[PDB]
């Protein structure tokens, strides 16, 4: 019945069952938002949502093979997802070992694409023979990049100007840096368009991606800009100007997150035996494929052939935002003849803008958590802010270049 | 534990039998992949043979593996497999686009995007629904190959612009299956380099695989004419696949697809909290202005990729694939008697997408493909479930597009 | 002994006498005070070199340094082929010293190739370039495609609406019928294939057509009108917003020429043998792809090019464009360039080039070139006006010329880098 | 008369004698048996002008017409400012038609703007731009940056060592030690913050300085290359592949210089009185703001433009630089532009307009702007030459000038675009 279970509710809602908690939402005597506080276990609000959910689908048991029993909601709800109706299992695989700097890498790779972990893994066999690959953190700063506005662009030319000075840039920067303990604010980079204002903060932001803390830092320093001109208005606070998620040359010229280089060389027996090619044929691909052929095709930033792909995967495996797979993938690849006989193979990549973190976010979730300790980079770096963030960056340039290794061989073999 | 040589089927041996059979060097790691015969459990040695080469080797405690279908992974989506990685899955809807009602799964650890997302449905909803149409349709792959000089690869070009040579050559593609149909070709010239774009409908897959077992049968046909030809590989960047690039934003790849909707005024002020006037201001100085200073080629958009992703990982796509199937130009307008309603409307050329093959042969990535109704092929109409995908994506980039804009402008 | 104004206008108004009659101090007494305005100017004078004479003194009084014209020349020109088709509020001209590079042997042929350029060493580094095409055999080019284009923004009601419309104009039908429009506009207007992108309830459409010798702009917008006024026939609430979108697109950046191309697509090559690359060029061919690889591709990639994959095409596009009567501003365009090198023959020491050109915009017919002293640099060529038994080869042969020099250009700069100063 | 060859060779490596001695039939027989170098001309005429006489009478014996260039004009024009400095190989000079657009209301003061064209209705087109921004209480324009790049690539046996040297370079006693090196050679030179990027073992050093009121390609290239031999001090290991490793960018488009700028960075902008927008542009600001955002924001886009979204920026930058003696093949990047259209005023009926324009390329001393006729557009403006007590404010002023006559050209093509016909 229906009035003798609304007084229950009144005196807990553990007492009802879900068939009577549906009683009371398809009749509306309680509204469709409060269920989430009301039950107390996690995954019985789960439940009722799929059931809800149910309701509305012209086949209801689609559901029914989405698993959702068993999980931690805990450390997802109100922070990582709503309207939570279960989980999505993505096949992980392992790439290893992967020799980089001296140690070696056991690389988890979360695809539904055959064949390329096993592709990868034989990129990582070859670059092991060949005396491991070296990297290098060329520059860290996650970036925000509002619009203001202000009457004329004389005005925004004066702002521009200030910003510019040493005394208006400092009084921009303590406002920044008050926000949070990793707001650290590099040199600033301004861009008229008429009136109009864009300016990129840059800043480190410790282990974490760092959006979240240049958001505030930039709200504060935007604050601050708004004393010094109050006829300036705020338009957004992000005016594509960073850029987020979206291709653009700033980030492929300026970097943004993590920029990384990384190489090696494959001794002339390793290409021919493991990856079945020639060092001529290997350089003939990437020069008319990855530098002519994205040239071809208007490319800005995708020199490569498949970077996206093992960005992806080590992103979905490591907690990681993979939206930001978009600019996280600019990557250029080389290769040329090297060794004293002009037979051996030197690659390198070169990833100017990969957005990447160890805490925050879907890291800090269990099982990518998992992916994270393999890798050795889970959570802050406590002795020193930011080098498991870095570690991580240098993992996936690795791991990309592996994949740049096998993919390109596979193709100039035929 | 019994003796190494005792044990030397393998259903028979416990785990320790099995590892420290390795480990003594008896046999080979990579021989138990077939020797091994549940799936399930050739997963828990490799996950425990994993374990011992890590610095901790407690790392994969809480990475997940057991009770999962590993008879649709091996030998299809993943190798070397340690497990599964779960991703939240929340709800946004109801989504109104052409008269029906969705309700989209987004596969997603970014907090508030769901919500967002569907406050964005909802808005849309009291603005009496959006309206999509798919513009075109053609999956394609751009080999390279090379002449002994460009005037040969000139002849060649000449050649396949033809309607005799173009019709031998899509003979040729068209026969290596049913969904095999060759539009126009594109090709460019970079001295005697020729990039060839061969575009073709695939049905319901998003057919990776089908345009290039189509593209080899081409081009040996093309190598018949002109035996001088060298293929110097399957995919020279042209198509261009998982690569930022002006050609797919240009000439599109997979469904070019468009999605519109009047938002009025009053719901803009009480579900959106700001008004038409503030958000175009916003997409004007936002989507085109900023993305045009940060030298955007098809990044004249909000958060597209957030939508695009998040369906992806749900529905069983290529989520690399949202490098190029993000691309979106977001244009706002003043509607109505006293232009105070908003128009709004997403275009995206480059949609790449499917219902069949891949991560959507799983079954709880097909559950969220049957939620909106385009789980496997269409029988009647081969490639109306992956379009309907493709037209769902665009309303729900819109629903994203709509929302988020609307914080900003606020 | 200027007359008052009154009876200066009485000899302006007096039919056969007007303003020969009077003095250029007259003329500017009745400016000066208006009765004249100045834009009326062009119309009163007797002949050309006087309304120009007349201008430049006015203009004069205006300046804060009144001889600044000095040293701008006005007379002995032909103006008449200027006034009313290639400038107005004309006060002299610019002359631009022309320098010669060639012999340019190209197609079995040899080609003395005109330059416009105050670029010093530039016409010496191209002249260089000729002399390695020309001792290495010669070099060989191919038009691949040819078609000026416009692109016109149209508007529909809704997104639907705009669809619908690509989608028609994508049926046989319906493009048949926008093609004959079109075509009905002039001899040359043959549109091809079309090319369509929604923007929500904005439809860009490219319309592609050759025009004989002509660069075409002018014939392809009239063919664009009058094929647009078809299309609204069949939709009459389509609202043509311009008709350039930008969707062309002439003279700006933009990716779509670099793919799809505009005017004249095309490619040349060369082989230099070692021989060659040492004695003219300083250098050796492993020196000179190397620096094409790391500058012209690489570099060129870091710096976010789109076309811009060389040295300097556009120094040799502009230095031609100008002497041959070209818009100069179509360098943007034009330019458009990427340079391969790669080693070949004996010991892997001769040097393979190639330049390929997509959307280069010329004509040998319109414009700059009806003037007879850039007609005469189009002479030089062999490529002067409309070729009548074969349209538009005219033009064709100089966009296979420019592609040419802009390689020996190549060459020649190249090598000077791979040496080090 | 004519003469032979042994005795005239004898007159010409005569001091007292010289070619003065010779006909033009015995120089002529000379070059044609090969004794002396066509080049060579230059320095053994006595007269430039005969030089080029002679030059021509060669050229026109080998072409297919020999007389191409009867109407290619070269008597009476001053040779002496342009050999050995603007043009080799000369045979005459290309007269462009020179047009007056003004007065163009800029910064409270008037500029009567050259433009060497030959594209009809250009001029008139501009003129009218400037008659609305006249009316509509002339136009403001700032220079927010101004530094020309030169970006070389240099090698490093690794990828880390280049690394090494980046990390060098960003230092701050790293960069002081380049900057010292950089600014011994030139009093102009002053050394501004250095972009880096790296792609394996190579690395792109972009060099970023002012140069006076010269454009400053050739001071900015000696600033490099005394920079990387101190660079070479501290990194012995490393090569210089290319002194431009087209990551400067010069003369092809690049999103660097779309990004952080090249050379004078600059914005213009005004406000057009509603009234005068019906009067003189025959259209409305609600029409122009709707051309503007679908055509030289979102058609842009469509075409995949990086930097070109405006209507014809290029035009205008041609033009004024053939006229002042620029680098006309710098138009490339000179023209980028975003053209940006707004409601403002109590009734949100006037038009806002701006044009930022962040790599005008420019100089009022050096190549061209030596030449008496160039020099003649430039004083016409205030700006030939160097300015004494404040260097650079010339060629920053000629900058101001160019992206306000854009803006002029803007507000008139976009007016004539949203009124139809
Ligand atoms: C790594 C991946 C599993 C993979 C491989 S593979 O791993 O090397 N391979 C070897 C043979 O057995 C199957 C697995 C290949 C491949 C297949 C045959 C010949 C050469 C290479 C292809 C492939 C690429 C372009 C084609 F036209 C067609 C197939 N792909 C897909 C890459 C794909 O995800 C991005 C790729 O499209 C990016 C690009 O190169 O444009
Ligand atoms: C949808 C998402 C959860 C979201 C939201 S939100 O959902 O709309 N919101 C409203 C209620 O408050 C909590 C969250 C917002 C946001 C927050 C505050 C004000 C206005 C908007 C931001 C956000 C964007 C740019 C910022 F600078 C800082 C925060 N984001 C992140 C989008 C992000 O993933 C791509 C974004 O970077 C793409 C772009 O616009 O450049
Ligand atoms: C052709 C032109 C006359 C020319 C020449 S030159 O003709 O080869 N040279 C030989 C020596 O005597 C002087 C004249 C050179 C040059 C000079 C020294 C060493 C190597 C080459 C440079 C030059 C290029 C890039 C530099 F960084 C610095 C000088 N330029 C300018 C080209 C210029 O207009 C586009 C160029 O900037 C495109 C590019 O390479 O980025
Ligand atoms: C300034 C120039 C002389 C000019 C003018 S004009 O000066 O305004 N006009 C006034 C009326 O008398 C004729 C000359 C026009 C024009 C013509 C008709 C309607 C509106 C404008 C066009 C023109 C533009 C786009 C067309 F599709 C076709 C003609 N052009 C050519 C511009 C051209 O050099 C760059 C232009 O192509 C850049 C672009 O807008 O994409």
């Amino acid at each position: 019945p229906n009035e003798e279970c609304l007084q229950i509710l009144g005196n807990g809602a553990k007492f009802l069952s879900d068939a009577e908690i549906i009683q009371l939402v398809n009749a509306k005597h309680i509204p469709a938002y409060k269920l989430e506080t009301l039950i107390e276990t996690h995954e019985r609000g789960v439940s009722i949502r799929r059931q809800l959910l149910s309701k509305k689908l012209s086949e209801p048991s689609s559901l029914q093979y989405l698993p959702y029993r068993d999980y931690n909601y805990s450390l997802v709800m109100g922070a990582c997802c709503e309207n939570v109706i279960g989980y999505m299992p993505i096949p992980v695989g392992v790439a290893g070992p992967l020799c980089l700097d001296e140690k070696e890498f056991q690389v988890p790779m979360a695809t539904t694409e055959g064949c390329l972990v096993a592709s990868t893994n034989r990129g990582c066999r070859a670059i092991g023979l060949g005396g491991g690959a070296s990297s290098r953190v060329l520059a860290d700063g996650m970036t925000r990049g509002p619009v203001v506005r202000l009457p004329r662009a004389c005005d925004s030319a004066e702002v521009k100007a200030w910003l510019e000075t040493s005394e208006g840039f400092a009084v921009i920067k303590e406002a920044f840096d008050s926000t949070s303990r990793f707001a650290r604010l590099q040199k600033l980079h301004t861009s008229i368009a008429g009136r109009n204002l864009y300016i990129r903060f840059q800043s480190r932001s410790g282990d974490a991606m760092g959006m979240n803390m240049i958001s505030k830092g930039t709200e504060k320093a935007l604050s601050k800009l708004h004393e010094y001109f109050p006829e300036m208005q705020i338009l957004a606070v992000s005016g594509n100007y960073c850029t987020d998620k979206k291709p653009a040359a700033i980030n492929w010229i300026e970097g943004r997150g993590k920029s990384v280089v990384c190489e090696a060389v494959i001794p002339a027996k390793v290409v021919r035996e493991v990856l079945k090619t020639t060092t001529e044929a290997m350089i003939e691909v990437n020069i008319n494929k990855n530098l002519v052929g994205s040239a071809m095709a208007g490319s800005i930033g995708g020199y490569n052939a498949h970077a996206a792909n093992i960005v992806t995967a080590i992103y979905i495996a490591c907690g990681q935002d993979a939206a930001q797979n978009v600019g996280s993938s600019n990557c250029i690849t080389l290769m040329e003849a090297s060794g004293p006989t002009n037979e051996d193979l030197y690659i390198s990549c070169t990833m100017p803008s990969i957005e990447i973190g160890t805490v925050g976010g879907g890291t800090n979730l269990l099982p990518q958590q998992a992916c994270l300790q393999m890798l050795g980079v889970q959570g802050a770096c406590k002795d020193n802010p930011g080098e498991n963030a870095r570690q991580l960056a240098r993992i996936v340039c690795g791991t990309v270049m592996a994949g740049e290794l096998s993919l390109m061989a596979a193709l100039a073999a035929g």
